[PDB]
């Protein structure tokens, strides 16, 4: 029975690690193996590593433990030329991005069908859009019949049309679809999430009862409606904490009041939308594309690279600003007569006449151009001020090229670097030291494969999960020592019986 | 008695750590709250981290404790189309760098007033300054009457002028108010620490009395004057280290020379002056925009950056000077011909006929041109020295672009970020290595909360100097041994009292 | 005896070392002074610490030694003006890259003798391909004789074209000795290491006696017909594991496959066919340059860091060229008037009347332009969009030069940084830690020149070597007990007998 | 006796560390400041810290020693508008820069006070270098008097012409000076550190009598004559290893060939000879600028960056090469319509008609436009090749700009920034741990000052230093059991007399 036995360390009463069998069904290892839950686990592993809080570590864990328990509980009701150049170009980046009571029976069916496939779902979305984009590279504008009209250029097939509404149509299709499968797979997931966080703060810190809200907690202070609600507790299995007669409106808006506060929820309608507006103009499928960004875990990262520093940048950015505006001033005042960019001198175009033209003038030109604004301005030949603009051209070079644009640029680098050293650590922790007891990586380096046994069975997190079901499922009187001991010390809220600093081998490492 | 009881841990005659109990009173605590003395203490806490002083860290502890009873007994005295995105942006900028006797008795309550919100005044003024440089980017200049003529563009409300002149007044206004604050809440501060220091030098190490001031030393040549003074120490505790008859005329200009010596001081006197000088020319008010670099904490260290390797910028640029000087003889030497920067043939436009042209010319060009000064001269097509231009502007773009010029903007980005590694690894030492022993982060990390326990209540930093208060208060007979003989080894000037290598948990581990 | 003894160091039955001496004899010493076996050493000892792989460290050892003695077991069988300044460059460059039955009994000598020197061969290669390039930058073309006619410009010496047509002869011919030598020398190499490994899979894994090939795997499929073959060990020492009736047609076949298959030979089959096109256009000849990169490490390095972020500079370019359609749509769609590239009014060069030409436009001039796609199109003056045009230009040129293609050229230096820093730490993990145990570096730093006795005779690697070979030759009946145990558990494939932990020296430190 | 009284520790017969006590001359003492031995004593330091010898640290400090007893010895010996602009900056660089018998005995005296005053011989020879070029900066040239005719532009002042003449006539007498003062000086230094090497070798190694002098070593071939010499001795101190019969002929032309083979007499000559040639042509002054690359620590370290990684960087050059070749390849054989860079039609400026010309103007253009070789290549508008041509300018821009040269700056860069943190970590590890006997900072900075105390007393180099000189004036007979236990061990070359692992505090610690 070795995929049917499962070994977890604890600490007890006696103050000693103490190793005990419990039995794995079948069921709780098959539902491990979803993607879903292996990238949620991933990603939880990932989060904790990088926040740090190892004094939170256990709590984080068993939060992970409630979700998993949540999402295999859910995936159990679910369950059952020119044109050449650019096809080519086109068909490369795809493949990078690739790599009454029967009516109510059939409905949720359906549901449950769409939310079995999602991320499909979701890649057929992307694949539509891809294609709608592709077909709209071949757009034309012309006067004159097919005010200015968009018309389609005379293609070799001739099908480019009827095949662009189409895939609109689809894509408009499966934009509705995937939006009722995030509403009916991961929605009651967060909802489930937010319902556990209100009843522990209820429960351990009086957050209503024992004290006030507090003030700039929007969602400390719309949580306010679930308490009066006949239920409070529905998607949290603590539960104690005729459609129309059945369904009571409080728990209706403030459930509402969870979705649209999403983030992968508000995304999604923004998806929707654009797909709706996109009929009105073909133009507007382009937002679509940014998918990509999102999906890729680089990509990711290089957006979430601008907003690691943004109030640095910020700043920054503001400091050039005012630079600028003080360079512009200095302009003004003593350099107004070379600013003229017109090279026929009956009608001069006087770039520095007004303040804003020069302070626009400048934010525009001088930081692009890479030589400073002496580039663009007239050379001072001859001038009664040569020196002085000399001395102003230079120092608005160096102080606006030399340093300005490259500590944003280095800011940016930097935060995108730091983000991916943060994932590699996050990664080089995992794969040195475990996430039960951390112990060092020489410690089982000494014994041969000694890090992958203690991984796989000595102190596998999948090992403690199926440990929690058991217990789960097993009832209080059937429950042996140990695990009576265990239940009771969880339904504390106090986890100390982790390894904590020592295993099995530590304690009695001469006799083994 | 929570909040009214302090935990301090001294090693005493027995050699060893030993905790004792003072009472805390409400109004010392109270004190603590002040953001000012939260402000100063983060700036103690970064300096000492950043300057590493180890050997020196009790005693900078302990003059950043006698400057916080200064300052609480000082805060004691005081208790009692293009316009809308030009608007969008100001506001945008603004946001960030947002986030008889009765007559004597008035008078020094409107000082003590002024005190008490001068940080809200330079705010206001900050604003104030704001706000004129806003209404100064609608200047416009014509030759014809509302010489060149500077007047304003009609805008839509019509009142700009009158506003500009209003808001001018206030910044004046709101400037003397700033300096006058200054003078009367940090000038003191300054002044005390002065006064320390000379009476500490001439006690322990007899700098006047016992040996020469020395050589290059401004401020030990100027505090000659107060050891005469009827009072040497005024603002100083230890005391024995008919207006015009009680004030004394050396320590006055004593004092004064203190104050404008002072770096604060002098920057709040140039804001006077710029401001003074507004009133002349409403575009001098752009000089005030710099406090946005001086306020906020990432601007300035940008503007530090740049000072950090001043030595290694100045010799870099002079190479980079010699260097063009280099390359300005060659090109006089040799290819003199090839700098006409006039199209028509007529009056050619020889840019190397002379030296110094040819070295203002390269300096000017070269540098900023990115690509070398090849692409500003003619191109050697045909000539004779083909070869030798081709070589002279390969070898000129290399070693100015891709070196001396890299050489430069590197090393500014590495002060920066230098600086900033600084910050963010005396952050890391705070929340890691507590300030009072030292000792390691990990030995309280076996503990839950370990750390948080240890520097909140064992060895917090408040609870010190709650303590030296107490002391302070408390007279010497009612002094408990331990008491007495921390203050006896107090006024002795040595620090060895302090927990040092371990604290109360180390010492009885196994008792604890 | 000092280099007829060896020392080695094995932990036996004992449970601690013990060090052995085995006389070494003159021939297998002498055979490994050979360049090539040196440069596969070093190769090894640089993979295996840049792949980490300690677990498996000893397996690799063990297959290095194996590959070693075929290495040397083969090389018994084949025992025995304008133009000077190119000519300048032309030198400089060389010189640091420079730095019946008699029948058969004639042809196998000839081989050999091939085989004795192909470095050498690769080298005059690469001297003929060198010279070639530099005959034919003297290429010049004219309509007339000598449609477009291609001819040689009249030299000074006037043999240029015969010398180049023979250049040409003997590049062609010494690329035919070189993959001949190539064949003779390294081929059976890469068969006896693929022969090798499918004895180990066959024998240890059951791969396919006891399993099924797998998927996705062209290695282990194609190595399917080597199995029938009445020679399916034929390079590989365990044989247990008319030239027409000898030759076996299906181990011909198989064998042919590994060779077609290998990155060298098909690189050396290019540099062939490469040759021979040459002769129908000269201009061919430049693919052989490339021979430069490969054979300098450090230019090796440099064309290995673009691969070596291929998945993330991929995802990179995808996102750089969704970002600048979205651009290309918001220009189509609002700024068409603005891309008008022709100085004469008559026929105006609309640039984005079509997409496609926009998005051409687009990803050919503001990528290369460095100031964005502003510089290219006419400047918005006196426009009705003039602030949208001023904010698309600039959040074009910030979002590309200074985002995207900076993270582009910052993840090809990384990349290249990184390669560098492995091969520097490779570098020094190799002088500061040894190879076969890996003890500190400071232990021995204790005893003067510790380290080099520890690695010159304790734990020398050829030593190791060396009583591998005397292992192989000697009976098994004249084995010692030592020799017996350790010949006896390498036949197990268990790789404990190294001194892993420890060694003589740490061992017995109190008796030494 | 605090000055006069040294401490030093060795190890002796007992195997322990033990202090003893030694009197220390003030002559030795004195001699210990001049600024000579100081900067030779730092510079010892930084090149065996950056060296990294530990093995070999003891005998460079014994050879440091040695080189120091000869440098005392050597000085006891010796004891006795637009111009405003440019006036300001040169002013502000200069600063920085800044920071019979008889006559036999004559001779000798004025030797002695050239030598004695050398680096303000050079400080002086530097500012004549720097007003030379000054004044040179207002050279004119035109045809008209006073072919091409170089004039000096009418000053105010119009003593310019003899200033220049008289300034350049004071820097050769001051080269000459500077030359004679660094043969009477230095030059005796570097021939006994030479004639020290030759006695080691010869005595110990057997590098004559024993062995062949081997190949590819020119300073041992040509220290072959110094063998024969009736002197070969004649600056070490080992002596047993009427003017024209005195001086040995062979012995003069070896002196003479280690003093034109040393690299700081090779420079000065070189000065020398740019001295005199400015003579000829008052431009040729220009050399004696880079003087100030040398002297500032700074730019010598950033001249030092180039040559880091000449290895690295000529092989990037080389591929750059390459890689432009193969693009000129292309370009002349697909692309040669699009390389007209003249524009007038009459005659069309055909840069790729001749591969030469297409390769000179790709590595001139190409390298240095910064976007590519599209920019000055016609626009591919219309051409049947537009796809290969955007094709290849992309490749070509990215390829060269973004790789290339990036890789060759970074490498530069990366070099300087390697040079700084050498310089840094040598100043850390001196000020972090002692050069004696290396042991940790922590362990005495348990102690108050524990360092400071190691350092000055305990373990100081200067301590050591003078106990050498103590021990060569000593005579044997008088030397202690100690002294003349460590004297006969150094006359064996052999140094363990060190403190090496532990110190007087680790060894009696409990004592303590």
């Amino acid at each position: 029975f070795r995929p049917y036995l499962g070994r977890i360390e604890i600490m007890g009463a006696s103050r000693r690690i103490e190793r005990i069998y419990f039995e794995i069904s079948e069921t709780n290892r098959a539902q491990w193996e979803m993607p879903q839950v292996k990238e949620s686990k991933r990603q939880f592993i990932f989060d904790v590593v990088n926040e740090g809080g190892e004094a939170e570590k256990m709590e984080l864990f068993v939060s992970f433990c409630e979700d998993t328990i949540f999402e295999m509980q859910i995936a159990a009701q679910i369950s059952e030329t020119a044109r050449e150049a650019a096809t080519a170009l086109a068909a490369l980046l795809w493949a990078v991005v690739a790599r009454w009571g029967e009516l109510e029976v059939q409905r949720v069916k359906f549901l449950n069908y769409l939310s079995r496939n999602f991320y499909t779902l979701r890649f057929l979305a992307l694949f539509l859009a891809f294609a709608i984009n592709f077909i709209l590279l071949f757009y034309k504008v012309s006067d004159s019949p097919p005010n200015m009209v968009y018309y389609f250029l005379e293609e070799s097939t001739g099908y480019m049309e009827p095949a662009l509404w189409c895939l609109s149509l689809l894509h408009t299709l499966v934009a509705f679809l995937c939006i009722i499968g995030y509403n009916c797979l991961k929605v009651p997931l967060v909802i489930f999430k937010r319902e556990k966080e209100l009843a522990r703060k209820l429960e351990f810190d009086g957050l209503y009862i024992t004290e006030q809200p507090g003030d700039d907690d929007v969602k400390g202070q719309w949580d306010r409606l679930v308490l009066n609600t006949p239920s409070f507790p529905s998607n949290y299995w603590d539960k104690f904490v005729t459609w129309l007669m059945s369904i009571d409106v409080k728990y209706q808006i403030w459930k509402f009041g969870v979705i649209f506060t999403d983030n992968s929820f508000l995304y999604l309608g923004w998806y929707m939308v654009m797909s709706l507006l996109g009929h009105y103009n073909n133009f507007f499928f382009a937002a679509h594309l940014l998918d990509i960004a999102m999906g890729v875990k680089t990509l990711r990262t290089i957006l979430s690279s601008v907003t690691h520093n943004g109030k640095q940048l910020v700043m920054t950015v503001g400091l050039l600003a005012v630079v600028v505006y003080l360079y512009t001033v200095v302009a003004f005042n003593f350099f107004r007569k070379f600013y003229n960019k017109s090279e026929d001198e009956d009608e001069p175009d006087m770039k520095c006449d007004d303040m804003m033209t020069c302070y626009l003038f400048h934010m525009y030109v001088g930081v692009r151009a890479g030589g400073g604004i002496g580039d663009e301005i007239e050379d001072p030949a001859g001038d009664e001020y040569e020196l002085y603009r000399v001395v102003f051209d230079i120092t608005f070079f160096f102080f606006v090229i030399v340093i300005l644009l490259a500590i944003i640029q280095g800011l940016i680098i930097d935060a995108f670097g730091e983000l991916r050293d943060q994932q590699e650590q996050v990664k080089e922790d995992m794969e040195t030291k475990c996430f039960i007891c951390g112990i060092g990586s020489d410690y089982f380096d000494t014994t041969p494969h000694g890090f992958e046994t203690h991984t796989l069975e000595e102190h596998n997190l999948a090992n403690y999960m199926f440990f929690l079901m058991y217990l789960i499922n097993k009832d209080e009187t059937e429950h042996t020592g140990q695990e009576s001991y265990v239940w009771k010390m969880y339904q504390e809220r106090c986890w100390d019986f982790f390894p904590a600093g020592d295993c099995f081998r530590k304690q009695y490492e001469d006799q083994l």
